[PDB]
């Protein structure tokens, strides 16, 4: 079938001129409207969720561990580096590497996540733990980003990604205190506000991480507290053709208002 929100979702993507992913998760119903919920796209930042979360469930047998102390080396900073930068010689706590990872897309604070978990495949093995079968991180930052059309690396699915995010926000992959640690972080986001958030009503809150890459990649992962109703999980994912294309967060806004009009 192709649903009525699947006929709009669509009509959006032919007239952006990319390739669109949608699942949303209405725990209202425990239900699923899913547009291209099986392909996969290039995850680009949005994987710093799947990063952080890995470091929160080690700080479950680990009470300490996010204050434990990272050095912070000028080698260390790579593209993009708001928070590090300033770090550097010095230290940065686990907490506050997350912090920046999530709230700010620190790629540096990110590759100290990746770092603490063993590599790309130790955010890998925690996926599946939880799991997912679906996620791979196979790179550091920043090129985890590269996006390149058919490449696997780096890559998940709309579907999978939504259910790992309801698990790590709204279920119980985390600890109490470590899941509502996250959605603090989520919901902190400083660079969410033209993506989904930006389709939805105001009075709707929002926590969210972004992605954005190559081949125009630009992505949004959130949670979503509609006014009077119970909390959705949206995944929205939109890659184009040319390697230099132009993100386009209003594809993103425009597909969270399909959404939310058809709920
Ligand atoms: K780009
Ligand atoms: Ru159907």
């Amino acid at each position: 079938q192709t649903s009525a929100v699947q006929q709009k979702l669509a009509a959006l993507e032919k007239s952006s001129g990319g390739r669109l992913g949608v699942a949303l998760i209405d725990t209202a119903d425990n239900t699923q409207v899913l547009y291209r919920g099986d392909e996969r796209f290039p995850m680009c930042s949005t994987s710093k969720v799947m990063a952080a979360a890995a470091v929160l469930k080690q700080s479950e047998t680990q009470k300490q561990l996010l204050n434990q102390p990272v050095e912070i080396k000028p080698a260390d900073l790579v593209n993009y580096n708001p928070i590090a930068e300033k770090h550097v010689n010095g230290t940065m706590t686990l907490a506050e590497l997350s912090a920046a990872a999530l709230q700010y897309s620190d790629n540096t604070a990110m590759n100290k996540l990746i770092a603490q978990l063993g590599g790309p495949g130790g955010v890998t093995a925690f996926a599946r733990a939880i799991g997912d079968e679906t996620f791979r991180l196979d790179r550091t930052a920043p090129t985890l980003n590269t996006a390149i059309p058919g490449d696997p690396r780096d890559t998940t699915t709309p579907r999978a990604m939504a259910q790992t995010l309801r698990q790590l926000t709204l279920g119980h992959a985390l600890g109490e205190t470590q899941r509502a640690q996250l959605v603090t972080w989520l919901k902190g986001n400083t660079t969410g506000a033209a993506s989904i958030r930006a389709g939805l009503p105001t009075s709707w809150t929002v926590g969210d991480k972004t992605g954005s890459g190559d081949y125009g990649t630009t992505n949004d992962i959130a949670v979503i507290w509609p006014q009077g109703r119970a909390p959705l999980v949206l995944v929205t994912y939109f890659t184009q053709p040319q390697q230099n294309a132009e993100s386009r967060r209003d594809v993103l806004a425009s597909a969270a208002r399909i959404i939310a009009e058809g709920l």
